[PDB]
């Protein structure tokens, strides 16, 4: 053969899956909370972000199985759940920085171990997460400048929508 | 100037072309044999795979000429030709593992010699070949579990098609 | 004039017609038997093959009349009728080998007697029959490898069709 | 069970098939002769009539197999082949009267033996053949009244068609 | 090289061209005469036949030039021009029998001299001319049976067309 | 049976395949070189010609397998690779003259051994190659008359295409 | 946090922006000069190339801001402006080789400093610039072979366009 992956690479893929499953759930819960609170526009964005992380998790599961490893979907990473709009954005941002650090370490490990296709998967995920970090930092900058109440209003729909 | 490539990089590109031309021909012959044997569905897939390797060969020829090297289309790599369905899949799989090993070595050589665009071409080919390896391993797993005769039936068309 | 054909050429055309009429009827009966037996997909193919031999018969009748000969539709060649799927394929194949031998001899006779248009007609029929031979040999090869029961299943439709 | 037909009913069905196969061939040859002679309109009608008798033969083969009998397509009834337009119509007409007499006897036999579905098939064929008899008698009446040469002209196409 | 044809093959191609140019002009004149005489339907057919011979002439010119010979369009074969409908058909038929004999001889010469592509061209022309012969023999047969005056009427249009 | 071909016919088919595979690769390389040199119009034509020879190779592979022989795709005929436009055309032309000679010999061998369907295949290939020869001789004639630099210009695209 | 980029990475991004802004302006001026000179086809290609470099500059500005650096659009790299068609192509080519060298150095610096997303941006730019280098080398090769005046004619439109 053989497609049998390096144990350490499969470990890194399973670490990424743990983080991705955490993000799926954190974003889904934040979507539902934001909706209940009346911030329907931000809630919609949060739901879309959860679905994007579902696609990441699927890519990771697929790669693990190709490498003849066993994907772990039994546990999810610790959730950070906000209690207002600013805390939701901050919680998501911290989660994104954690994933960024993980994928940077993982791409280096894959490179060193000669799994260039897995390295490329971590490079794709890294670019995606930096995109999300940039989005969140922008929202938090906007919220700081126009104030939390105006940011909340901006991200809520009128009663007839 | 100059676009003049490293001799060792052009060597690696010509090695890949030798392997790609072998794969084109092996898949084309396997398509025609599988068709004659009655496995029309698998024959169709094999024909598509040959055409995909034709595109790889074209990308390699193009890159060699950009680097001011001379592409060698005079010889093709040794063919592995099966005499039944399981042997056809095994023969293709061995050929794919050879190409995988070659492209892994070649991407490292391009990286070391500072040809990052050629390195990227080998990275693209590597991902493509791992995809094909995964397809073939799956077929061979299915064939093992349902039996060669059921796998053959699954991959044959009825007389009126 | 004249279009008056060589007697021996008309004889060869009438021999071909005798075989073609036999083939029409053998394939038509095999279509109806295969359908009664449940092999509806192979039955459909058999009906199509009968219709193709009807077109051959018509071309031969047309040529005989052009040569001012008299087409004989009073008798048909001996039918080989199978009692199961494998025997139907074998019976058809023997009939095709007979027609192949006849048309090879006939094209040589036409060439020798200077009737190049009749020779071309036998050449066209010969290529058609070699195609059929190829199809049938492939089916018999498939039947042998996957087994008669799987070949039967492959060539039967579900009850709601 | 059982669908096993009365031997005498299967005999009558096989007699009808013998006559139908004769009619197919007589009409097909008459089509080709009439065409060669220039009577393209009548030739077209004759070709259509041959195809109609092909459908009758198919209905008979189908019924024989349902009754668990063996259809005989090895022999065809004696052909009556005309040498001019009036003789072609007369030859066809005699063949139609023979089939009419046969189907009348056969429907009575099926009735007496309690095969009402086969009786109904002979009743359908009988009505069809009386239709054809009526068509032919009309043509022969027209030919008598306007003369054979005008009837021939009426049933020929101009050179550009 | 080279495509330089055998002189004798070019001679045979030029002989065919001579006959084809004669046929173009004979059919064109017969079209115009038949039209003047009132036989507009036969006239239309004659014009179509002239155009078909124009295509034959073009194929021959093309082949001669490929073989590096010089096509001769300076002279045309002796015209046979009829003075009534029956004579027009007879004149055309004699011209077709001449071309048939010429092309049979020419295909044999090409075969003997190893020019199989030119042989194939003569085979194609031969089949075309035998078709025309067939058409003309059929018209003359029809004319004989229904009489020249009815044949004329059949092939004339009413005054408002 | 049987479809088992004459060994000498299979040898001739394998010789044709060897030449066809050489032509595929020569035309493909010439396409890529001409494109690199700026002659994009001639390059497009060269790519089309390579694809046409791919179809020839496929027809030969198909016939070999029908005759129960083993197609050889392991080796390709010696490539003639030009270093400027005139040399590319001359190289292709020499390759076409080689294939023409081979197919003329092969059609004679097939005829002599009574394989008229394989003979017809060589006849089809022969006509195709004579067409190509014609095209190339015309280009070389044009290049000679208008000069290589104008021929090059004629066959290059402007920079915005 | 933090997205704060390495100072040396931001430096490399600002060096690339300086070069990109130079290229935008050089290609824009070359477009306008080529148009004034009558080489409308090449002028159109030059305008398209300027717009492509505008997109590169935008990607670089975006990345700098993501890294919390300050993009410098106050200065542009030294322009190389040609005074005839060959000099325009040469000037552009030299500019492309400079950018190629810069992006090769920059991707290595980003790799070493662990900014893999910035490294990927330099890899994308590098591939783009090698594409342009290949285009320009081809044009200069064509110009050399057919002559500057024919190359100019090829790349000019007629007066009515
Ligand atoms: C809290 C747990 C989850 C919730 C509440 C959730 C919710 C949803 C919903 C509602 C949809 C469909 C959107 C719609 O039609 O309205 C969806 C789609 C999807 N869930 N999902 C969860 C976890 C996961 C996990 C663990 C995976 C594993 C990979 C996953 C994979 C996907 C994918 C790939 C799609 C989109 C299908 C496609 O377009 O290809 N979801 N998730
Ligand atoms: C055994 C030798 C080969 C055979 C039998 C073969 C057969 C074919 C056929 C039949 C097609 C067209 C598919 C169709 O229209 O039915 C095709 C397409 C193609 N062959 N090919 C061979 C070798 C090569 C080689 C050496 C190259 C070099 C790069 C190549 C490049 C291509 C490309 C790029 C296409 C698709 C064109 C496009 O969609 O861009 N084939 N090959
Ligand atoms: C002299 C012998 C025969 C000749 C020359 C002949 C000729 C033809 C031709 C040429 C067609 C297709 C019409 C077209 O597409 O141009 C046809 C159709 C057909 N032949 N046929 C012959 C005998 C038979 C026999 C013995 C049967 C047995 C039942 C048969 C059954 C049919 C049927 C059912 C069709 C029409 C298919 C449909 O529409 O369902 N032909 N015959
Ligand atoms: C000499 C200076 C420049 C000139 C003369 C120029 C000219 C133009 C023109 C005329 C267009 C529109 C094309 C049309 O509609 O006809 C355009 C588009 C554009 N300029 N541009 C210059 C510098 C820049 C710079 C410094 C940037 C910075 C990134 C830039 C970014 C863009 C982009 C991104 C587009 C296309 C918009 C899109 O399709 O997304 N141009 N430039
Ligand atoms: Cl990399
Ligand atoms: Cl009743
Ligand atoms: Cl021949
Ligand atoms: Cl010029
Ligand atoms: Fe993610
Ligand atoms: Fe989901
Ligand atoms: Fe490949
Ligand atoms: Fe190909
Ligand atoms: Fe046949
Ligand atoms: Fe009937
Ligand atoms: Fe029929
Ligand atoms: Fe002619
Ligand atoms: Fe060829
Ligand atoms: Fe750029
Ligand atoms: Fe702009
Ligand atoms: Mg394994
Ligand atoms: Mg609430
Ligand atoms: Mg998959
Ligand atoms: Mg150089
Ligand atoms: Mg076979
Ligand atoms: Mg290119
Ligand atoms: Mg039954
Ligand atoms: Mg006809
Ligand atoms: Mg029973
Ligand atoms: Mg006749
Ligand atoms: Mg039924
Ligand atoms: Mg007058
Ligand atoms: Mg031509
Ligand atoms: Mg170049
Ligand atoms: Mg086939
Ligand atoms: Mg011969
Ligand atoms: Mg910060
Ligand atoms: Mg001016
Ligand atoms: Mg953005
Ligand atoms: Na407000
Ligand atoms: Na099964
Ligand atoms: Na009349």
């Amino acid at each position: 053969g053989s497609m049998k992956g390096e144990p350490k690479v499969i470990e890194r893929l399973n670490e990424a899956l743990f983080l991705e499953l955490g993000a799926v759930n954190q974003y889904w819960l934040h979507y539902r909370l934001l909706n209940d609170w009346g911030y329907t526009r931000l809630a919609k964005k949060e739901r879309e972000e959860s679905i994007e992380e579902m696609h990441h998790a699927d890519k990771l599961i697929d790669r693990i199985i190709f490498l003849e490893g066993f994907p772990n979907l039994q546990t999810v990473s610790p959730l950070r759940i906000g209690q207002n709009v600013k805390e939701v954005l901050e919680a998501d941002l911290k989660g994104e920085y954690d994933a960024r650090a993980s994928y940077k370490e993982s791409r280096e490990i894959c490179d060193k171990l000669g799994d260039y296709v897995s390295k490329q998967l971590f490079d794709e995920l890294l670019a995606d997460e930096e995109g999300h970090i940039d989005f969140l930092e922008t929202q938090l900058d906007l919220l700081a400048k126009i104030g939390g109440e105006r940011y909340g209003q901006l991200n809520a729909a009128p009663a007839d929508e």
